[PDB]
């Protein structure tokens, strides 16, 4: 007999839900059933008791349920997303987002999730926007686009309408909540790998086990500095996912040659400033962005070699960086963004 | 800083107290309509989790209360008490609080009892008091009215609490018990300075105790160790005396007043028409279980009332409480003030 009172009561005194709650409660969110004092009371109680890998997973696989999906065979086997939860409250320019155009450019297939900015200046959304490239494609275009370009990009809301209730009230209570793990963990493509950013180190496990019970490729990450990111100013938390099961590691940098970096030569702008930030990189200059885009760039490729693992650990980063520097330095990269802005300027054609 | 949701809510989930007036903030906004429906679920919920203090609840109380319809001024005697729970024991007993509150009135002491229709039992104490014939819906100058007259009044609170509509509506949406449950108690709008005060929840009682020790007022807050929000007769209960601006806590057996150990289900309630057949019964002089859980009761907020004008010691009080409460029963005087107050009702 499942309602909200056992459930909220349940959370409340600090237990684990049973089999199927979490699935109900999302049934009631996604449906419009939900009034937003329940939707809040259980984002909150669910947040406070500390949830579940098993607890996520419903909520996501509910979620996705609703989802509109890509096209039947239109998403290769070995598709990776580049993607965090963004809310690390540090404001530097588009890491995933110009991660990913790296790990295209590579030659990898990236079918990307995202969305706007939610207390960042701008966004992975926003500052492809100001970019020139159409974010507002539906699964039919976004296919397309994957083919044609080597990458696609699903806007959140335009492939989640139904999860709309419980967007306003994420932004109506302010507190971040388990609700702020659920972008990164229902990409509506499903790409099999990615490098997934946590802002929230107690719950960067949680969304690793979610992706081990999908059997993923994943490499998880949290800069010791806060950064949804693998960070160059310090060492990384990494939680691989790998053969459905996780296992947790201390990432340093420097053991590849990078030096340290500062906060502040990653901070980022408006959607104009992030503009040209992921222009000059693409355009080969050097230093700290570079760096750091190079280094998230080979983790989604790290992640990506792992859906086929032979993958010794050092040589699939060390290749992971090369490969991430020579898609750069070849011009590939720019290309790719033309290449992704001129399919964009097609459609009305 | 300038308060915000955001900033309270981030504050509470990560299990930290609040700063002084952030929950008086909170609480305002939740009672000028200013609050979304689910910032005032996260809040209450959050604040839950975290484990309220009595300076924050005292703060939610206090801002409840400046928004009250008062009752005017100089007609509630300063030894007025109150008997009233939390509610939510989940064991859907007859309305101890509301039968115990006659026969304190009725042993000549003046009762001011706030109360509500049932939450999620079959039949709260309004309830019941409506189905007695007692008029539930009276307004301030009726209610000190009622207490001049008979000498017991009823603050039905969604009459003297309109800008609570908003956190009452959150509470019926998500069922389960919040912060919010202790405030009933906790905001009487007539203010009475002594109490027995029955609280649901063992873990909250103390901080309830802690909110009326900051009033000076005289007030027994009691757990009943199987759980009911009253003195109970099935086993011991705690108490938490407060007086003076201190607690006294403490663990109390009423079988040291020749108390006869009862079973819950001797206890058990039914709906409306049921609770008042029952208090009819205990007011008529028959004997039993509910009439001891009565008695009990009764004893336990004259004792309070007698920490007001403090002389006698606990024990002296206890007994004199007792008898008290029995002979009001036994006189008829229980049965003549019900009576009474049924017909102060109806000659408008
Ligand atoms: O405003 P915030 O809550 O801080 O979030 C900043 C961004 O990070 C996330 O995206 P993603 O990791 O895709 O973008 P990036 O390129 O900005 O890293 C999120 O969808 C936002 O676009
Ligand atoms: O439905 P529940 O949440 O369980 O609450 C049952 C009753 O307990 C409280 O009252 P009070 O102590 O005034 O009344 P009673 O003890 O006479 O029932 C509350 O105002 C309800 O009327
Ligand atoms: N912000 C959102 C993220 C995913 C899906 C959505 F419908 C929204 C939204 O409605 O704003
Ligand atoms: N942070 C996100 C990443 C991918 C998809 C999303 F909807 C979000 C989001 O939190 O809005
Ligand atoms: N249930 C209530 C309790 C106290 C005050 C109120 F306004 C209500 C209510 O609106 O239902
Ligand atoms: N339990 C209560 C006690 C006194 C006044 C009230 F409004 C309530 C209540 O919870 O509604
Ligand atoms: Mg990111
Ligand atoms: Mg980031
Ligand atoms: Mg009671
Ligand atoms: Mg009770």
């Amino acid at each position: 007999v499942p309602s909200w009172p056992q459930i909220l009561g349940r959370l409340t005194d600090n237990r684990d839900l049973a089999r199927g709650q979490a699935a109900w409660a999302m049934d009631q969110i996604m449906t419009g059933n939900a009034r937003p004092a329940q939707i809040a009371a259980f984002a909150v109680a669910m947040t406070m008791k500390a949830p579940t890998a098993d607890e996520v997973g419903e909520l996501a696989g509910v979620m996705l349920s609703h989802a509109h999906p890509l096209p039947a065979d239109t998403v290769p086997d070995d598709a990776v997303d580049v993607v965090g939860t963004g809310g690390d409250g540090v404001n530097t320019v588009n890491l995933s987002t110009m991660a990913a155009i790296v790990v295209a450019a590579a030659g990898v297939p990236v079918v990307k999730h995202g969305n706007r900015a939610a207390s960042s200046l701008s966004g992975g959304a926003d500052t492809l926007e100001a970019l020139g490239v159409r974010i507002d494609l539906g699964p039919d275009l976004v296919a397309r686009s994957l083919a044609e370009v080597g990458i696609g990009f699903c806007f959140a809301p335009r492939f989640h309408p139904s999860y709309r209730h419980a967007a306003a009230v994420r932004r109506e209570i302010g507190v971040p909540t388990v609700f702020n793990l659920l972008g990164p963990l229902t990409n509506p493509a499903r790409p099999r790998a990615g490098l997934i950013g946590c802002a929230f180190a107690d719950l960067a496990e949680v969304m690793a086990g979610v992706f081990a019970a999908r059997r993923s490729s994943v490499l998880v990450v949290h800069g010791d500095d806060g950064l949804d990111e693998l960070t160059t100013t310090t060492t990384s938390t990494i939680w691989r996912v790998a053969a459905g099961s996780v296992d947790k590691l201390t990432f340093d940098p420097a053991g590849f040659g990078f030096a340290r970096a500062q906060l502040d030569q990653l901070a980022g702008g408006d959607a104009q400033a992030n503009a040209a930030a992921v222009r000059a990189v693409l355009g080969g200059a050097r230093g700290p962005v570079r760096d750091a885009v190079v280094l998230n760039a080979a983790g989604a490729i790290v992640a990506h070699a792992g859906l086929s693992s032979r993958a010794e650990w050092l040589p699939a980063w060390e290749e992971g960086l090369r490969r991430a520097s020579a898609a750069i330095d070849t011009g590939a990269a720019e290309q790719l963004l033309a290449r992704w802005v001129r399919f964009g300027r097609q459609i009305l054609e």
